[PDB]
């Protein structure tokens, strides 16, 4: 009685989607490049499709879960033709211009598509088509926390990446500073903890710090308080001084280096450190 | 009955410490470029010395509060032939190396050194000659909870300065991923509170991951688990191309991506996103 779904693309994170959805009585057919990693998800209750196109002529929802969209536009290949009627949710990650390019193929062949993004602590930013989140949102949500952002595809993994690039640049900064540490004979072990409690801090301290960036970031007005950029230059210079006789790689210091340095180099010196939005954000 | 302590330097770092000793029954000497701001302090118990040199005269313990290290050699230039017998304990930012200088200069001057850095929340990370800090710790518990490091003097602000590497990293990732967002025409006040939970949800995600990046920082071996370097990689290339196309400052992302590239094209695509450590970790 439950809506039958098609997911595709069977690695970690189509595994525990097939297997929450099948616990809820949903019929799922699934795919993937590599049968064997369906011979799991088969004794769980799932349906082995013969073939791509029998895979989506399985269900109006297909769900794809792939390492990025090339991905998708090579296994439906040979199912274009059965794709009229139905709606793609696309779960992988790509450049969001890649992903509004998807939607106007799926509307070629005749599909709604919505693109997702999954956060792993679960919730999933959607974007697309209001009526096409709405009707298919008895099913998504039972896969994590639904967060609709708007009628423009490309914003799920415009959201997803810009996440990603927080998530990315702090751990490199992590592991950049306990190099910086270890290169004078302190042992790794040592440090890396603190560098991780400084995450935590830093997160902590943005829990009138953020108050400051919201505002600031929002309004376009960075009045200089406790910390301008003129002071968070210095320091990102010597930083950088530290990482050159350290022998250190230089290239994630000398890009927070460069943000100070054009940033007082466009007269906000005495503003605050968020006055570097002005310098990264987009012209006009 | 308390041992005398000579502050120079008036900002708002010194104010508290001038407070706080003060309060603890210290008598307190201070000194300041601008003497203005030492007004209030005089009122709360402070003596305001005629000079350098007699600032410097009036204590076995000098603490300096400045914006770098050469504000010490500038201020104290007049006062080097007072020096002989004290002990210095700087708590201004600068190089590692630039300290390490300092420390042969105090000699010259037949004075102890001591360099610390201060992590406001209190706790100040010391190096230099274990004596000397056992000798003053009485005093400098009182200023914030003291972190003795090694009798390297380059210690407390290599310490300092890779603790912000941290901070300033990550604040600028909370910044270029609002702006990356808010290039498609979303409220910067909308996203700008997510960013900064990203920040959370890194540090707590740091509180297995930490375990793997504690782990194999230390021991040198980076099993590629559920993050591997050429997935994360991806992920960097797509944030590029992201900002490439949202017309988003490219410095940051690209020196993440540059992190992953040649953490690739060293062969540790197959392993943890932690084998960029060996990209960035000292030669040799
Ligand atoms: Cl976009
Ligand atoms: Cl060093």
């Amino acid at each position: 009685k439950k809506s039958p779904v098609t997911l595709i693309g069977l690695g970690p994170m189509g595994q525990a989607m097939v297997r929450t959805l099948l616990g809820q009585g949903h019929p799922v057919t699934v795919w993937n490049r590599t049968p064997s990693r369906a011979e799991p998800l088969v004794v769980e209750g799932a349906r082995l499709a013969a073939s791509p196109t029998e895979a989506v002529a399985s269900s109006d929802l297909v769900i794809l879960s792939l390492t990025d969209y090339q991905a998708m536009y090579d296994i439906l290949s040979t199912a274009e033709s059965a794709l009229a009627g139905r709606t793609i949710v696309n779960l992988s990650s790509d450049d969001p211009d890649v992903t509004r390019e998807a939607a106007k193929w799926a509307a070629k062949h005749g599909a709604t598509f919505i693109a997702g993004g999954v956060m792993i602590p679960a919730y999933v930013f959607y974007s697309g088509p209001k009526s096409a989140f709405d009707a298919h949102e008895p099913v998504l949500r039972h896969i994590g926390g639904p967060r609709f952002l708007g009628e423009d595809t490309g914003l799920a993994q415009l959201y997803y990446l810009a996440h990603l690039d927080v998530l990315l640049t702090t751990l490199a900064s992590v592991v950049h500073a306990t190099a910086l540490v270890s290169a004078a004979g302190v042992d790794e072990a040592a440090f890396a903890p603190e560098a991780i409690r400084m995450v935590i801090e830093t997160g902590q301290m943005l829990a009138e710090t953020g108050l400051e960036l919201a505002r600031n970031l929002a309004s376009g007005n960075h009045p200089g308080e406790l910390a301008t950029a003129v002071m968070m230059g210095a320091t990102a210079d010597h930083i950088v001084s530290a990482a050159k006789g350290s022998g250190v790689d230089l290239v994630l210091p000398e890009a927070v280096k460069s943000l100070y340095d054009r940033t007082v180099a466009a007269g906000h010196g005495k503003d605050s450190w968020t006055a570097m939005y002005e310098i990264i954000k987009k012209k006009a």
